Order: C-alpha cells, then structure tokens, then sequence
DNA sequence: ATACGACAGTTACTGTCGTA
DNA sequence: TACGACAGTAACTGTCGTAT
C-alpha cells in the first residue's frame, strides 16, 4: 500500500535533521505510532539505511541518520513548495514584510538547490495551487515590521547583551529605557515581551513606537527557566490582566459550534448532558475577551467570574448609548 | 518484520538509479515478487511521487524517477509551522514542517549542526499570538480531491450536510478555498453568475468526476475573498464610518479591507470609505471599538449593529 | 501489450507481554 | 531497550480475467 510507507520515509526525514536524535518517544511522537510498531519503524529504517547511527543519552537511546537520506527523498514536492509561498505571500499580505521576507529567501534557495531542468517541469502546476487558494486577513493594526528594528532586538537577545529605546505612551511616554529583551510576541499590533533593570514583572511594548535603537553594549541575561511562550498564553490576547478562571454556558442553538470552536490554550471542553455546553479555561485580558463574547449573541451567558458581567455590560453601554439601544 | 514499507522504498531506489525506464516485465525479476504485486508498486510510488514519469516504447511501458539557509529563515519557517499547528490547520502545518526536514536532511553536518542548536534560540524569541475561532476542518484527503479537481480541471460531486438541501450529493466547479474562520470552500453552483461558498465542515463523500469542469479565464479568488468584509457574501454596501478623534493612531494604520481608504480630518476625527458586505461581521469589529465609531453609510449597518446589540443587551440585564 | 478488477487464501498490520 | 508471540483482523498475493 502507499499510505503505510509514507509514514516510514516521513520519520526517516525526521530523523535525517535533527542532528542530535529525537528518542522513540520524541521520533514516535510526531507520529501517535505506538512503541514496538515505533521500534520495528526503527529496524525497517536500519534495514533502510544501516548508516543510520543510534547514540545514547541515558535513561535513553536516541536516534540520528548522519549522511543524508536519498534525493529522492530531499528535492521538495509541489504542495510544499506551494504551501511555503501561500503563508510567505499571506505575510506579504498582511504587512508583515520582514518575516516574509525570510521565507521568500528560503524560497529562492530551495530551488536553487533544485536541478534546474527540474524545476521548470513543477514549476507552473505550483503557481496554479498559489492561486487557487488564499487565507484570510481579518482587521486589526498594521504590523510594525521594519527589519531594522528586529534587527537589533534579534540581536540583543542572541548576545543576551540589554537594549535601551525610545517608547511613547504608558504613565511616562518618551523616557527612552533600557530594558531586559526576551523576545518579540506578533499580534494586533507587533509587541516586545521585556523587562525593566531588574525587579518586577515583565511589562508589554508595542513595536510601533521604536527609535533611538542601539545594541547597549552591556550583557545581561534572563532568567534561564523562562520560556516566551508561557508567557504568551497567559492573557486571552494581549492585555495582561489578573489571572482569571472563566466559565461558559453556551445554548444548544450554538453547541457543536462551540465543540470545534477555540477559546484559549487552557480549554475545558466537556457538554452538559441536557444540550448545553460549559466552557472552562484561565487566562487575563477581560476587555478583548468581552468583544470575543459579542461574536456569540444571545448563545452564551456569562456565568464566572463575575467581573466579566462588569466588562461586558459595560462595553455594552460603552457601545450601546453611542448607537441607540438603550 | 515491516517489509510492506522497506521493500517498497527500494523501488524507488530504482527508478532514480534507471534515468531511461525499466519495465513491469523487468521490475517484477528484480524484485522477485511477481507481475500483479509489482503493478500496485507503481501506483503507490505515483501517489507519493507523481514526478515518477512513464517513458513509453511501443508496445511496453518505462518507468523512471527525476541550499545552506540562514538560522533566521528556518526559524521562521519553523514559527511558521508552529503557529499553525497551534490553529488547528493540520493540513498547512503538516506541509512546514516537511519542508524543514527535507533541507535539514540535505544539510551536510558540521553546518547542519553548527546551526542546529542557533535555531531555537529564536524559535523561543518569537511565538505568534494565536486568536479565537473555530478549528479550521483540515483533513489531507478531503481536500485531496479538490486539488486533483483544480489541477485535472475536473468536477467534484460532494455530499453537504446544511444550507437548505442537505443530504444529496451536488455538482459544482472546484474554483477555490479560502481559509477564514472554518476553512471555505468557494464554487459555481452551476456555471456562470457569481460564486456560493461552502464550508468544508459539511463536505463529505466526495468525489472528483471524470467530466472536466473548467473554470473562467478571469476569475480572482482573492478579489471574491475581498467581495464580503470577513465571510459571508451580503451586498456589497458602500460602507463609510467616523472614528472619533482618540483612536485614529491604530486607525491610521488599521486594515478594515482590501478596498479601504483612510481619510484623515481636521476636526479632529477620521473618514473611513471601504466597500463589501458582510454586516454581522463589521458589527462584531466595531463592537471593538466602543464609542469612538459613528455609522454614516449604509443605514443597514446601523440596524445590523443595534440588532447585535441589544439582542445581548437584554440578554445580559444591561438594558 | 499493459491497466484493471473480483475473489479465496495468506501473511503482514496493531497493541500488549514477556525475558537477557 | 532490544526483542518474540499471541491470536485478532485487515491488507497483501497471485490465478484469472476483462478492457483498447
């Protein structure tokens, strides 16, 4: 069959890349395979390439492929190559130039490295597959993507060296402070996750109000434990607010909408028995998550916390008295 | 045991090794498994690798087969991948994350490793803020024939499961898919007028007709995705709003739509022209701005949006 | 020629369980 | 771990034809 082997050479690139060995666990993973399947995976692989060297890091044996598979197997397909394009062009398409850029970049080499009497056989059938699809672009700011500006702070990270700019708004707009750089969030606007000489939590900056960019030679680095995206899931969007655990009930007139639907990284899905469903999950950003609430009508009542009852109703006067409900 | 998959990828070892075509008479001794075996070990290489061609001399068949990246494009294109298997779009996901393994398997090692571990680094200096919405309904093979249908030019008879005739298949031109909120499919019912999206959440039983459908010389996917501001395909209002003075800054640099025109004031405000349909949505949008938004044109945004809003404000005691 | 199917029969497909 | 084995069960196999 066709559908069986795919997997196989599919784990053999995996394994061709990761130049350190993903373990079972971490090669059978990206599969949902099992362990022994994994393990017989493992030998028809061998029986594949016997180059492919197993090395330990114990309690474990993690597994590598050295020397490079086939080319048959590297020259890329054609709903790859397309796919690549699609997102580099959506980020064309939604201002975001620099991280598009990139991957135009990646592009380029990637046929490059193509022979080039190949590439002008699949060269148009993926120009028909750009075409025939597109993604959306719904409304929300310009994002602040000036290389310039991510040229320094994807460097003041890397060094682990501090950065000091000039930033606008807050309670004191135009002190240009030095800060502790972490890492950049891409959102509504574009948002730099950094923090303050040392003492505090780390505060929030939009891109968009940038000058006086210097690579302020003086190392410091953060605290080793943190990760950027942890971070990131701790408010329902971007404002950060006092962590709140939230609680749903959503009608039967919206419930298996509400099944496929996603809320936030920290989902509690489970359905009430007589139609309904309840919907758990913990995050900050109160305001943002009130205007997700006007998406659903009259299909949810806002249950807990009941600061959400203050915002919305709220938002609800803010909105309502400028356009003639009440 | 496995030798269902290792046998197999041997076969292809050869027909890149054969740059003129071997044939089925051939293949089936040098594998020893037979004729009728060695006819289905074509047709799963084709399914991997359609770039396997058939060179044909009458009257038999041939069979033949025919970088070094900067850290920052691969941890973008890995941020790339991630973001997407963060929305739920397997399918778009599934297609990054090859394409990063098949040029890191061609990387030679003392680079390939030298800039293995500079990666992450920024992969954890960067992560994309994930938004609310539904799933997107990405499975590999339905949309596996809508692509055979766009390439092969062919009809796709599918049954749907909603719109006020469900439960029998119907045929329509395989013209686009745009990915919005759920993932859409865009066609003809018929041919000629105006195109009707469906949700690929209600697509099932497909199937590609060997009856090929063409679609017209001068149609835009992207210009129809602009028709409705977000979704669905009302009028095409001429809309026209008023931002009070405060927020013209995220305004200024909004992107309301494709046919958007950002006029500033002097009173202090700011004149926004655009022009698509789509009331609910823009309702829903302008919700999120409060009360620095007063509704010039049309007159049925300011219906759509009142009926939005009290259709909550007495759901939740405000009113 | 090859594509291509139906139809008994077989032997790999899982997941789970054992010892050196 | 690197390894078989258990049936338990769906796909793999090859005789046999149809189909220009």
């Amino acid at each position: 069959r066709h559908e069986k082997a795919t997997r196989l050479l599919d784990l053999a690139r995996m394994l061709a890349g990761s130049a350190e060995g993903l373990t079972l666990d971490e090669m059978a993973a990206a599969l949902g395979v099992g362990r022994r399947t994994a393990e017989r995976m493992r030998d028809a692989v061998w029986a594949a390439f016997p180059q492919m060297e197993a090395i330990d890091d114990p309690p474990t044996k993690r597994f590598r492929i050295p020397s490079g598979l086939d080319g048959v197997f590297q020259t890329p397909t054609a709903e790859e190559l397309a796919a690549l394009r699609v997102a580099a062009d959506s980020l064309r398409a939604s201002g975001a130039d620099a991280r598009a850029s990139s991957l135009y970049a990646l592009e380029a080499k990637l046929l490059s490295a193509l022979r080039g009497s190949a590439r002008r056989r699949v060269a148009p059938d993926v120009e028909a597959l750009v075409q025939a699809e597109t993604i959306a672009v719904h409304a929300g700011p310009r994002p602040y993507e000036d290389q310039a500006v991510l040229g320094a702070i994807r460097a003041a990270i890397k060094g682990l060296q501090a950065l000091s700019f000039r930033y606008e708004g807050g309670s004191t707009p135009g002190r240009t402070r030095e800060v502790t750089p972490l890492g950049v969030l891409f959102g509504r606007s574009n948002y730099l996750v950094a923090l303050e000489g040392k003492g505090g939590k780390p505060r929030s900056w939009r891109l968009d109000r940038m000058s006086d960019l210097k690579v302020l030679d003086k190392p410091a680095p953060p605290p080793q434990d943190f990760s950027l995206q942890a971070f990131a899931d701790e408010s329902f969007g971007i404002y950060h607010d006092e962590i709140q655990d939230v609680v749903l009930r959503i009608h039967k007139s919206r419930a298996e909408d509400a099944l496929r639907w996603r809320f936030h990284a920290t989902q509690q899905v489970t359905p009430e028995a007589d139609g309904s469903v309840l919907v758990t999950f913990r995050a900050g950003g109160m305001r943002e998550l009130s205007w997700h609430l006007f998406t659903w009508g009259d299909a949810v009542e806002i249950v807990a916390p009941q600061v959400l009852k203050d915002m919305m109703v709220q938002e609800l006067r803010e909105a309502g008295r400028a356009h003639g409900a009440w």
